[PDB]
């Protein structure tokens, strides 16, 4: 009874932002900020979080593998802490999860795969470890919707580019466009296939937030609210 | 309201031998062989575990945190396949598993660590899944017993060279010297403290299974019968 929704969107599309502005707009609404996003920058997990960040950035086709198992682990784990932690007295409680397990394999590994980074062993474990993981376990992790925050691979560029971090300054726009195009597929285009059926007919809501909506957020949330309701 | 026990011994002590001797004592009683064993002679499973075995061997430095996250899955599957599908009919089931989580982290993950093959993210990932694989899906294998087929370094090192694969006659003994210490402070000395809490007050049953045993297993059965009642 605790509604999921999966925030989606490229890299700098705005989803901190997005999620930062709709948890204070209601009581009956919380946010699962994703594990990747707080290793960016101590528990154990936050230890070794920033140590595969670090490897995987300095040697992606030797930790491909590793970060993506401990980041879709981390996540479901996460997630599951909001489930049963949060909003039990909520009349119509919503989490909105930053990302997904689904993102995790379908845009990041499937990403790293094709980028060869991992090779043909390695993602065929890991999708195994994957489907078999999350059909139990994170079973009850199935969405009631996803909001896809779609910005183009310049914006997302010129908002690593705003945002300043000094870390990703250098993140080439070859592969923001690389996953713009994953992103399209599965959730515009809704042509790459998954091995979840219900991720077929789950409804999805576009938003276009090429435009800076920090000041002018009205007709996104507007939106968010009526695609809330017909759930 | 199976029983289930372990039966526990360094490479080629004798538990392949064993467990195929008291699975044709009673219809009351079956195992569940171990996915490595498996791979070391098909499904998605079996070649990826082929592959991933053979990387190890060749470097395993590289592969170590691998192998060893797809082997425990691996295991927890069918050991939850084997709860699931055997001895549905019996008046006194008892499933004898061929090693278990406890031996994949405490002998052979520790010894990796131990031995330069993983590092200690790798090792601390490893551990943190671990510690979770078996919290969220593991719960149900939970040890009644532990079978430990105790022999000396030089006996394994005999035995291999019995059972005649050409692949494994490279196997050193300081390496079984090692894995023998590890069952020995584990199982014996019972010095090992292992973060679950239940294992502490596990029985266990150590057979000294030097003397060949093939065609004079009487009396070693004698003991397991034994140590079945007292559970
Ligand atoms: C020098 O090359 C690279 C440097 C860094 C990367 C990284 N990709 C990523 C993410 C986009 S992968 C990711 N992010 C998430 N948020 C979640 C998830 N499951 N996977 C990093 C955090 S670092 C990827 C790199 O190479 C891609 C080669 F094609
Ligand atoms: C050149 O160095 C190595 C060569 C081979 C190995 C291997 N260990 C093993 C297994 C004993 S590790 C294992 N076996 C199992 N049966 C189960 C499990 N969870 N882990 C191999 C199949 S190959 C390990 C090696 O390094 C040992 C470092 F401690
Ligand atoms: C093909 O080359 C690349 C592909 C992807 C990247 C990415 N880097 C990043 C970050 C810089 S990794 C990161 N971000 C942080 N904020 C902090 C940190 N320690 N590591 C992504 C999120 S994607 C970086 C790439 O290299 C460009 C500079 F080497
Ligand atoms: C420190 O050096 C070693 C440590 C461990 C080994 C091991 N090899 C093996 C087997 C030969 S791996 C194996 N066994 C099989 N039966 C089949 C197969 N494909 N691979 C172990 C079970 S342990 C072998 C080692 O040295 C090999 C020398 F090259
Ligand atoms: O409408 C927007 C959305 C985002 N940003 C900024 O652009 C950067 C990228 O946004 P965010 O970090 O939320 O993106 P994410 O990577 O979480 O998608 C941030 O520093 C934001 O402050 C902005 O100025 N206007
Ligand atoms: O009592 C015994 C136990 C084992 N073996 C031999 O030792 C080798 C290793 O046996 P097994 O496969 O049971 O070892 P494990 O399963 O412990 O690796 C095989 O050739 C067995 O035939 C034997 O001669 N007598």
């Amino acid at each position: 009874r605790i509604k999921k929704i999966s925030i989606e969107g490229n890299i700098a599309a705005g989803k901190s932002t997005f999620v930062n502005i709709l948890k204070q707009l209601s009581e009956d609404w919380e946010v699962v900020p994703e594990p990747v996003a707080r290793w960016s920058n101590l528990t154990m997990e936050q230890k070794n979080g920033g140590n595969v960040l670090q490897m995987m950035y300095e040697k992606p086709e030797r930790w491909s593998f590793t970060f993506q198992t401990y980041a879709c682990l981390s996540r479901i784990r996460a997630q599951l802490a909001s489930l049963n932690g949060k909003l039990k007295d909520a009349e119509k409680p919503v989490l909105f999860f930053e990302r997904s397990v689904y993102s995790d394999r379908y845009i990041f590994a499937s990403n790293l795969y094709e980028s060869e980074s991992m090779n043909e062993t390695e993602w065929t474990i890991y999708q195994d470890w994957h489907d078999w993981m999350n059909n139990q376990f994170g079973q009850s992790l199935e969405l009631d919707g996803i909001i896809y925050l779609q910005a183009t691979p310049e914006t997302c560029l010129h908002r690593i580019y705003l945002r300043g971090r000094n870390e990703e300054q250098g993140i080439p726009l070859e592969y923001l466009e690389k996953l713009h195009y994953k992103h399209e597929s599965w959730l515009l285009h809704r042509t790459l296939k998954t091995n979840f059926d219900y991720l077929q007919e789950v409804p999805i809501l576009t938003l276009d937030v090429n435009e800076d909506f920090k000041d002018k957020y009205e007709s996104l949330v507007e939106k968010v609210k009526e695609f809330l309701s017909t759930l």
